[PDB]
């Protein structure tokens, strides 16, 4: 058990333990022959004892049982320098330091701030930090958290002590987002920087994901933070993006979530009526404007136009993927039938024009 | 690891956490929708992370692991509290005295007399 050599040379033969019992009645009664029996220290006096144990902590080795070798310590009464002689090898432990205040306060301190590094270099981050936390060194139980690659423990922990308005608690969201940001999780970083109180890069982290429902997920969470036009933006960035698989009344109505891309509507409302007829149209094309866009009158029929007249498109070179040429074509198709009414045709065969050599541009027939 | 059930609902389908960032948006600028997702207590405010940490300390009964359900106390911070329930169901144990001493000196002398009595 905890003095497995005391039990082994005491259950001897017995004339061994009548040559104990003899060496012990010589020693009481007044010494070198004690010193071969070190057991007899149990019953013989003070100074023995001592040395019984220390040598029994000494044969402690080689069963790898280092707590009851600190502490013997305890029993012999030095817990200052078990204590300290634990730090330097490597075997200070919680049953130690539960000890550590029996000396004093400032050994209790000493105790954990060493177990701390201990700690760390046993991949035990966690309780290292809640042992500063302990004599509230709540700073410190941040920093080496965090450098250790825990960020989620160390907010809740800088939540915990310090107050929302502190400057060391931002910081630790910007660091896990800007980690987050290589590793490719896009909507955690978007969380992150909105727990930063700072959401005007969450919704670009999230628009940086590329696939459309990311990127409206991101217009709704910039319309949310007050970035109009940047949902806007983004709106009319995943439009494009939506229209690829199947998707065209998904992105019709994903266009409507803000009130600045009528137009970029009705232009998609030609991008899928060019495309169903894959499978007169000035008129139905009006038509279909009026009934299920609900705009029919001349009055705003102009200022929708003038919105779409401002923008321009590149080039369209040959070598293009033929869907957003499609879609430009489409754009200034429906800028022609705009114009072709409210004022001179000049605009209308001008935007007519336009779109034939952009088809005809990129060798498309 | 420490918070089994943060990391379980936080690698969820790309959907649910652009749902959760619309609702952290929702909360942050002013809320029972963030009542539902304890979670978002880590970026929303210090009402809720606490409510976050408390669910995930009843949670960690099924994996029997009360050292962590004690320590989370720690992190609250009512060390008094977690020290004096610790002793009544027996869960009083080394690690919970080793910093026995944090809330005061009298609070690691009645913590080592009952652990004294669980021993």
């Amino acid at each position: 058990s905890l003095l497995p050599l005391s039990t082994s040379l005491d259950h001897r033969s017995k004339e061994e333990l009548h040559q104990d019992c003899l060496v012990l009645a010589t020693a009481k009664h007044s010494s070198a022959d004690v010193e071969e029996r070190f057991h007899l220290g149990l019953f013989t006096d003070r100074a023995t004892l001592y040395r019984m144990i220390d040598i029994e902590g000494k044969g402690h080795l080689e069963n790898g049982h280092p707590e009851l070798f600190h502490q013997l310590m305890l029993w012999k009464g030095d817990l200052k320098g078990v204590l300290q002689t634990a730090a330097e090898r490597g075997e200070l432990t919680d049953n130690l330091v539960a000890m550590a205040p029996a000396a004093g306060y400032h050994v209790w301190l000493w105790a954990v701030e060493a177990f701390a590094k201990q700690l760390c270099f046993q991949d035990q981050y966690v309780k290292a930090a809640s042992h500063l936390l302990s004599i509230h060194k709540v700073y410190e139980a941040v920093e080496l958290l965090k450098s250790n690659h825990f960020y989620r423990e160390a907010i809740a922990i800088a939540k915990a002590r310090l107050r929302p308005e502190d400057p060391v608690l931002k910081d630790l969201y910007l660091s896990w987002g800007t980690v987050l940001e290589r590793d490719g999780h896009y909507a955690v970083a978007a969380k992150c920087y909105l727990g930063a109180t700072c959401a005007y890069d969450a919704a670009k982290v999230l628009a940086k994901k590329g696939d459309a429902a990311s990127l409206r997920t991101a217009a709704e969470l910039a319309a949310i933070v007050g970035e109009d036009e940047l949902s806007a933006s983004l709106a009319l960035r995943c439009a494009q993006e939506l229209l690829l698989a199947n998707n065209w009344v998904g992105a019709q109505e994903a266009l409507q979530l803000h009130e600045s891309l009528q137009g970029q509507r009705l232009v998609f409302c030609l991008l899928e009526l060019l495309s169903r007829h894959l499978e007169p149209f000035v008129e139905r094309v009006t038509a279909v404007w009026k009934s299920i866009f609900s705009l029919d009158t001349p009055e705003q029929y102009q200022e929708a136009f003038q919105k779409l007249q401002n923008i321009k498109y590149p080039s369209a070179t040959n070598n293009t993927p033929a869907k957003q040429l499609l879609l430009h074509i489409c754009h200034d198709l429906t800028l022609a039938v705009l114009s072709q009414q409210m004022a001179s045709w000049d605009e209308a065969v001008q935007a007519l024009l336009r779109a034939v050599v952009r088809s005809y541009d990129s060798g498309s027939f």
